[PDB]
């Protein structure tokens, strides 16, 4: 239930990552994620 120590059951309980694509859900890259992408932000 508690992913690692936060709560959320789809939050993997392990580094707490992945909420929404597995790229950085506006570029489509693997290199960085969402947080870690500009596009022209
Ligand atoms: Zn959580
Ligand atoms: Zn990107």
């Amino acid at each position: 239930v508690k992913c690692f120590n936060c709560g959320k059951e789809g939050h993997t309980a392990r580094n707490h990552r992945a909420p929404r694509k597995k790229g950085c859900w506006k570029c489509g890259k693997e290199g960085h994620q969402m947080k870690d992408c500009t596009e022209r932000q």
